[PDB]
């Protein structure tokens, strides 16, 4: 696919606002996945034992990977789409070293999009969050097509 300019300013508009407070919005979308599909969670072996949503708040190792995984995708996003490079070392490790279907990113994406709702509702109206899916499709698209490159899934 391709966005044109005017989808990846509003992407980029909004993710303006979530640099504000990188570790914040880190927890709130991990918590919200690892709430909403909690399989996920036993795919980290640093924090797989936490219980409750209270354990996972107080977790400065989660709040770390949140701002190491927000940090990576805000590069990405910058990109406009010329992501390649970005995109190859971040294949490699999620498929071979933790394997990471295609179906987790997307409920990754779901968690993104529900926090920046929340957080962000005059940034982030229908027109903001068609754009914002469309850029993560993207990702996830030729994120999917380089693990096929790599030998994993799809
Ligand atoms: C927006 C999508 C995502 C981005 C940009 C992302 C980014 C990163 C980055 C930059 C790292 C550190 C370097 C590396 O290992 O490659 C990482 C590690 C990791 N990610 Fe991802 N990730 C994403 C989605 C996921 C999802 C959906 C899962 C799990 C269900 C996953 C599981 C992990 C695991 C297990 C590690 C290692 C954590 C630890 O050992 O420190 N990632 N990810």
């Amino acid at each position: 696919m391709v966005l044109s300019e005017g989808e990846w300013q509003l992407v980029l508009h909004v993710w303006a606002k979530v640099e504000a407070d990188v570790a914040g919005h880190g927890q709130d979308i991990l918590i919200r996945l690892f709430k909403s599909h909690p399989e996920t969670l036993e795919k980290f072996d640093r924090f797989k034992h936490l219980k409750t949503e209270a354990e996972m708040k107080a977790s400065e190792d989660l709040k770390k990977h949140g701002v190491t995984a927000l940090t990576a995708l805000g590069a990405i996003l910058k990109k406009k789409g010329h992501h390649e490079a970005e995109l190859k070392p971040l294949a490699q490790s999620h498929a071979t070293k933790h394997k990471i279907p295609i179906k987790y990113l997307e409920f990754i994406s779901e968690a993104i999009i529900h926090v920046l709702h929340s957080r962000h509702p005059g940034n982030f109206g229908a027109d903001a969050q068609g754009a914002m899916n469309k850029a993560l499709e993207l990702f996830r698209k030729d994120i999917a097509a380089k693990y096929k490159e790599l030998g994993y899934q799809g």
